[PDB]
């Protein structure tokens, strides 16, 4: 299942991990857990091409199967659109429970520890799993809870910027997308599971019935929902989907060429607060062991660009190429997150190590002792890093 769950891309669940070496401080940027859909856009164009296609005998047995799945599905999803799952609460106390285990003097004692949350809910709740867990394992954590619009600045920085929302909803990146559906979607193949004469559908229904049908299957693993369509397609048309919304990501929210790079110079604020909270427990301005923040896929894809750790920002001019270099299930699945580990050794300098859904990340720089880095180092490259992106923004003025 491993092959075909990555094809879920960004909807893929949040992968299976396992549990002198103590850290001092942890600062951390989380997605919510996995959530249901946040829309029921695809779900009726599938119905809707469905119904149309059982008043003109059009169905086979299978789709007759589908369409009654595919109005079940509406009736369980009701009332239900953008929530926080089971699933997504059981991921966040997984990563808050290995965090635990693996450092556990750093949580020990009278330990204080910060969260933050965007205001949308699945976000509120994912943060309030993740204390949970904490403060199960430790009532005697000091623990500051917070959310809301006041952090929009750096944890929802793709609605402020003007330039970069225009971008998003009709920049160049969309003719590109579509033709690249129109060259890797072949529908004639999946549709006539579902349908008879598939052919005398134009293509452009065809793709837009054929990636709506996508878009339920790969949501349906994060509702907790006992319920498969994966098998609704092979391994093959799954990956053709994967390199089609893996491109969608790359050029909307990363560093794709045709974006010039403004979708990851707006994430320079929340790189700019993570290098100031570090430094003030650094400094004892704070005396926090922890900073947590719980946002959404586009708060950590264009904010692992902007750190450039290896691969995530690479600039892609063939978008043909573009899933050899760069794959959005490994940068932003459900749950997924970013976690800065700060270490002082024997002669009292200090490291950090960089976790990437809880994996060592390298960063373009030197370092002896790999994962480790010089802070020092560390610091410089990304004070550069937020130096460029200003200048970056600054040819779009705002």
């Amino acid at each position: 299942q491993t092959k075909i769950q990555k094809y879920a891309g960004t909807y893929m669940p949040y992968p299976n991990r396992t549990d002198g070496m103590t850290p001092f401080y942890i600062n951390h940027l989380g997605r919510h857990g996995a959530r249901f859909p946040t829309s029921r856009k695809a779900l009726d164009k599938v119905e809707k091409v469905l119904v149309s296609a059982q008043q003109e005998n059009g169905l086979t047995s299978e789709g007759m199967a589908l369409l009654s799945m595919i109005r079940r599905l509406s009736r369980l999803f009701d009332g239900q659109w953008g929530k926080l799952s089971k699933l997504g609460e059981t991921e966040q106390e997984g990563i808050a429970g290995r965090m635990i285990r693996n450092y556990p003097q750093l949580f020990s004692n009278s330990a204080k520890i910060e969260a933050i949350a965007t205001y949308v809910p699945r976000s509120i709740n994912s943060m309030d799993a993740f204390l949970s867990c904490m403060i199960r394992h430790n009532p005697a954590l000091q623990v500051q809870r917070s959310e809301g619009k006041q952090y929009n600045h750096i944890l929802r920085f793709f609605d402020l910027n003007k330039s970069y929302v225009n971008y998003k909803e009709k920049g160049d990146w969309l003719p590109i997308y579509k033709a690249f559906v129109h060259k890797k979607i072949s529908p004639v193949p999946i549709m006539k599971k579902f349908l008879l004469n598939p052919e005398q559908y134009l293509d452009k229904e065809a793709e837009e019935f054929v990636m709506a049908l996508f878009s339920v299957a790969a949501i349906l693993p994060d509702t907790s929902i006992p319920l498969n369509l994966e098998d609704l397609f092979t391994l093959d048309e799954w990956h053709r989907y994967w390199q089609t919304q893996n491109l969608r990501q790359y050029m909307s929210k990363s560093s794709a060429p045709v974006g010039k790079m403004l979708p990851v110079a707006i994430a320079w604020p929340l790189l700019s607060e993570f290098i100031r909270s570090a430094q003030e427990v650094i400094s004892g301005k704070s005396d926090y062991q922890a900073n947590f923040r719980f946002a959404h896929a586009e708060t950590v894809i264009p904010f692992v660009s902007l750190m450039g750790i290896e691969k995530t920002d690479v600039q892609v001019c063939r978008p043909d190429s573009v899933s050899v270099y760069w794959k959005d299930y490994e940068i932003s699945p459900m749950a997924a997150n970013v976690q800065w580990l700060f270490y002082r050794d024997r002669d009292q300098r200090i490291w950090v190590k960089i976790l990437l859904n809880e994996e060592a990340a390298a960063l373009p720089i030197s370092t002896a002792c790999f994962p480790y880095y010089s802070w020092e180092k560390t610091r410089i490259f990304f004070n550069q890093r937020i130096e460029m992106a200003k200048k970056t923004l600054s040819v779009f003025n705002e």
